[PDB]
């Protein structure tokens, strides 16, 4: 469809969703979803990130939840083609005042010891709050991603400085609804998602998603519409709260979130996002940035099934994700943390390569690429005769991901 | 802003809304909003259309409501610069199923609990003895159209039942979703072949009454196909031929047959709550976006209805969710938003109108007008009709010479509607001497109708200048523009002209 | 054709020119072309402007040439549908030094007395030279158009100030070839034509056009290519010199110029010219300028046969011509001078309405429009059922041409 | 500059050319330019291709010219960073008609005057007795293909005759355009069905000689249709299969059948002067623009030839008109410009090469590169061929990270040609070990070929790095870029790769 309007006119409620669900699903784990058996089913149904709410519970309790999450996750490790990484997120209590309380310091230190992937930092009002959280995590927690939660007016007013200091953003709509009038929160949500998309940083929408599923096996029309519109605004991930933490239908909530998010993909008009993001980006001569733009460009032309990115830290894959290709970004990494953290970005499908490093660099690249091809075929992103883009460095120890290759799927 | 993304990035919740609210507000009038004094305040606060729900009330009652609406409306007629036309809409009963009266004395509500049994009866002895065990309803054929396993929804989806056993004139059900059952509530039978007619005997009488009362539009309930629309058209007849028919899409068949319904109707109402019963929750937002899109493409008005500001029945302010849902209907492309119980029977009818106005006005800052137009221009079929070429040219000019308004001199409204299809940012000031045309124009996004009551000058060019000067005064007073801005003026050429084919670029003096 | 490249690829030398010749033809009148009988044939064959070279001849001699031009021109006046206005141009001797010599002053005064339409001012080096010519023409000659001839390096270096002071420009390629190297004159030509197009002022290419036709009935391949390329650069008019003044085939020269210019129209890609001219124009709220842009825009959409402009001074038609529509601009005027001067602009087909003024303004407009419709049908610009754009003012005595009308051809 | 118009407005005759000359220069070698010392100077001054005209001379003579060209070319081989490849082109005689020898002793020229009679004879007694009354020519069938009223042109259109009477073996004509008639001049019969074969007995021998001499390309004369091209291809055979065939379009039939000729050929030469005889003057500029356009769209080389700098046969500087005509051929999209008598037999062969270089270099300032590419990208068919996608991506990147060059490692040249089709601003440094590939690359606008003479490294990645480093040194020395600039590098992935499908963004060390 050559216009957004025609894209809307062609939507059909009777035809099933042909496209993959490209947004992350974050689920809050509590008494209802804590057991290894429930977590297994939640992972199969689409959970990408387990969130632990440190407003409640002891460290002993959370250590057991984390252990259960990992037991459930690694139960699928025996098939590396189908294995999905699952991230762990620590959501701080925060001030209920200083940015980091005595309790938050202890909780953050515990997160470092437990090897969590990301921190959702509560009640962030300004940049210096983010830097205080960074300082507590320290040298040992330096690769842990900090997602600043915008929960009040000051957070919204000072958004630009908070965004620049953070690794990502969580929009807490319910908390914003208390301090900001109802007729304005939807504008704040749209503003913040937009600015995050422009900056290439993850944005999560949270609170008041599928709350009615705490008691019911299906959500309301309004809730489906609200979740869908967060996806269409440009959210990278959607987070579920009590629905998965303590409700009666945690597994049904994950499945419904998956269905809604997958339906919303049919309303996304991908070409416009990219053309605007390409024009708004500053003119640069950084090799990686030029290669990322070129890859997304090629992914729209030679109607590509995927952009395969070989990445150690995830950074190269994130640079591609900023431009919002339609094609999935298969991020191949040997770093387990990188694979878990990648779920924060819309359209990144991380895969953890567990094979050992080959001495000949070109053979090692070919092995990781072949692994990505098998994963893509199995997930139905592409098949034999399709073409994909492959991004790598040139030589072992390259700082740039500056090599782009157009490759037919064998 | 040259990109949609930058348009979103520049949104600021602290800066007040610089732009006008361009969508229509339709309010349902009932016991809470019926009086001349309340209506006056609702009109000042932004009500453009009064909706009368003929599911309830006698013709005598509705005649008095209509009279009160007109008394309130004409109380502002002494200042023709500030006078706002107010339309009247008749919303038909249609093929409804309803429950009976709650039993006994005391509170007129009973708690139905999940897992509990409930017998549905058609025995008229129980018509006014509804309770936790027995529920009467008025659809006699219900046992022929429903099976074991069928779902039955009561009171706009509040309560749900599953049929466990059929009988001759009864059904034993189990309550799936509990709630308070009141008296005379609406019943939906999803996936059931309900044999009730499109226009009942009662609907015929109601439609004839609407013609006699000179209503501006009809909201036709439960439209399933084009022939239902044509039956409504036939009843309105020659005498009601200028009354606009808005088809309500309330079920799956309505959505499946949307194209034929749209082509037969003057416009569409999307009833989201009713659609939520028959269609899964994960799909209704797609149906809403599809239908609004197709209406925008066809140049026909689309109204979003149900589940707008329902919490304001009891509270002076809406929830964050409701604000977000209303706003998104506006951003999808809705021409109007309709309020139901919030204005009809709730405790804060005036606050509901004001909040709807605030939400809709805030949503305008998120609308990216240039994209809508560029796409609507490309999707329109290549034509040599003078009026269509002039309408496109006017909207084009309204984006270039950053225009404060497109002024359209129109008798029937049609010329102004053709401009509105292209979705200019600038307001369309539709100047007309026809009072009905001025009322009906509120159905279209971005049309600000003004009723010129001055007599016709013999020299045509002087008459045009007089109507344009009237539009200029109205625009200055509403803050659309001021001295030094430029406006587009569309007219015919000569008094007999069939086309609105003349465009004029005019500085505001 | 949606691209310039495809426009070139579709050119067909075997199909005849479907489009009108939109550039003006200026012919130098001398001993070979001076007679009433030859002028008649030159006018029928396409001459729009008669140029008189005041380097030679007495005032008596030139008065007779002017009289012969007018006798020939008015011989077609009995049919006002087919009558073509013919302009008279005085080309000064100039310095062969002050801008205006004693001789030039006398020649310019004679031009005012003879009611010439335009002056081609020789050897213009700077703006003050143009203002001296303006001062000599004075109040009585204030509507006479001054075309500055750029004949040397200083003229090119100071082009912007000369252009701003002049009504139009003549590029004298042969004279430029003496003072500027041959490998650079083509750049000067392209630069000057471009700047004139951007400013909305007429530009004429002169010298070394069809010189071989002084002795031969047909031009060379090279000369055809050179004339054609001046048209494709954006020239409004092409001027012939000795070919028509003193050569053996003056009538054949006019006809060949017409054929070359008409062939060149097939290579003009009109949509690009307009889209660029629209973007480069400064953002304004002048009603006439907005209406002119809108008219040209509409002329590309409702595939218009013409833009009809009712104009007293010509200015409204010139403002439309700046945007380079494909459709011919039929400029209807009662002012005989306006009709003659309009030939300086590419794409303007002037028509002189000789009917008396109707008292009712709307009827007078309708009469002039009907006249334009008959002229257009007769010239084959359009026929019954086509649609045209009509531009007018609103009341009698309107300063703006701010009214645009889409009109089917009856 | 964001518009073509502004690009023209900013042209400045006082500022020197900042950019390289990107079009090829082809020079005809004859008595004036034949010596090793002159060729050396012509190569330094910018000659990329030496053309040998086989209309005249023996094979012995041409073998010596070819040897001199190679001696001159290889004299610069001692510095492989600065060495420029020089191609050799064989231009066939084809089906030509020629006059005989001028009579008697004295001057070898006679004045034919307008209105005078001239008898054309086929009697071989008059073969060497041509004068004002009698002219012999070598086309025996001429009387069968010409009528009364037919025009006959002699010596590249200098003289024109009209046939007044036919005979068995004679034609009586009247001279229309007079001039000096010399010996053995070319004869054109416009609109006549000349039955001469596409490849004559002589052309077969000349083409076989070209294969033996290892020429790089053939300019095939008087190509009228695709089958003529295939006959030339067949004669070159298996041994001459990599020799490029450039079809010369010299008549109306060539233009009418252009598409099939283009599809059969490796490239095209537009012979404007020859076209000017058979096609009217007011149409040849359209044919030139059409043919260049179609060649650009197809990605095949197009050369403009004839009537370039002809006045430099006698003068050290060209005319304004000639400079303008050459410049406009470049701006139309020509890949190369060919010089004829200016370099073959004139008094200033070296000055002609230098002036051609200056004109072509000046014309680069008027080229608007971004438009060419954006249109060529849109007009190209949607494909999934890896090399084509990579070529487009490389040119795209060359406009963004303001690249100094696109470096392409290529064996046959094909990968570099695929990049050249998209018309990047940045030079395409085509690195090859194949000497023929390096010579043939000059046919394409914007390809700067470099011949790597270093031996192949066993490790593929090291070999790539070596060739890339060689290209970097060549680019630094030519001033295309310096340390800190960024370039695009295209290669295969692995030594067995069929595709050039790997693109690398590389800072210049
Ligand atoms: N990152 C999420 C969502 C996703 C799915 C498929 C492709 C891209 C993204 C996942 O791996 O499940
Ligand atoms: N038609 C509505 C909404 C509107 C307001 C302002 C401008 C345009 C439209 C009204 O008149 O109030
Ligand atoms: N102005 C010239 C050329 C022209 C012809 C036709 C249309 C537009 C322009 C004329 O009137 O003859
Ligand atoms: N191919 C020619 C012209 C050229 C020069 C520089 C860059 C590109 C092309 C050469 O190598 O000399
Ligand atoms: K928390
Ligand atoms: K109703
Ligand atoms: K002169
Ligand atoms: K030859």
């Amino acid at each position: 469809a050559d216009t957004f309007l025609e894209h809307m006119c062609r939507l059909d409620i009777d035809s099933p969703p042909i496209t993959a669900r490209n947004t992350g699903i974050i689920c809050t784990i509590g008494p209802a979803s804590r057991s290894v058996e429930t977590l297994k089913e939640m992972i199969k149904s689409g959970m990408n990130v387990a969130r632990l709410n440190f407003s409640h519970g002891t460290h002993e309790y959370h250590a057991e939840t984390i252990k259960n999450v990992r037991t459930a996750t690694e139960s699928f490790a025996s098939d590396p083609i189908l294995y999905r990484p699952v991230a762990v997120a620590l959501d701080t209590k925060g001030p209920e005042l200083p940015a980091v309380s005595e309790k938050d310091i202890q909780d953050l230190k515990f997160g470092v010891e437990q090897d969590v992937d990301m921190v959702f930092a509560s009640f962030i009002r300004k940049a210096s709050d983010v830097h205080e959280v960074r300082k507590v995590l320290g040298e040992k927690g330096k690769n842990i991603k900090i997602i600043s939660k915008i929960e009040n007016h000051e957070g919204v007013r000072r958004f630009d400085e908070i965004l620049e200091a953070s690794d990502g953003i969580m929009v807490a709509r319910g908390d914003l609804g208390i301090e900001i009038p109802a007729e304005k929160v939807f504008l704040a949500q749209k503003m913040m998602i937009g600015r995050c998309n422009r900056a290439g940083k993850p944005v999560i929408c949270a609170t008041q998603m599928l709350e009615s599923m705490i008691k019911k096996p299906r959500p309301t029309r309004a809730e489906g519409s609200d979740v869908a519109n967060a996806v269409l605004d440009g959210a990278d991930c959607i987070m579920l709260s009590g629905e998965t933490a303590k409700g009666d239908y945690p597994l049904e909530a994950v499945r419904m979130q998956h269905l809604i998010a997958r339906e919303a993909e049919a309303a996304i008009y991908h070409l416009q996002l990219f053309e605007e993001l390409r024009r708004l980006a500053p003119i640069t001569s950084d090799p990686t940035e030029a290669t990322a733009v070129g890859a997304v460009e090629a992914s729209f032309k030679c109607c590509s099934g995927a952009i395969i990115v070989l990445t150690k830290s995830g950074r190269s894959a994130h640079q591609v994700a900023r431009y919002r290709p339609r094609a999935p970004i298969i991020a191949v990494t040997r770093n387990p943390q990188t694979a878990r953290q990648a779920h924060l970005y819309r359209g990144i499908f991380p895969v953890l390569c567990k094979d050992p490093v080959q001495e000949a660099w070109a053979e090692d690249v070919d092995l990781r690429v072949n692994f990505a091809m098998n994963v893509g075929k199995a997930r139905g992103f592409f098949k034999k005769g399709d073409v994909v883009i492959v991004l790598t460095g040139w030589r072992p120890g390259s700082g740039f991901t500056n090599t782009m290759r157009v490759v037919p799927v064998p």
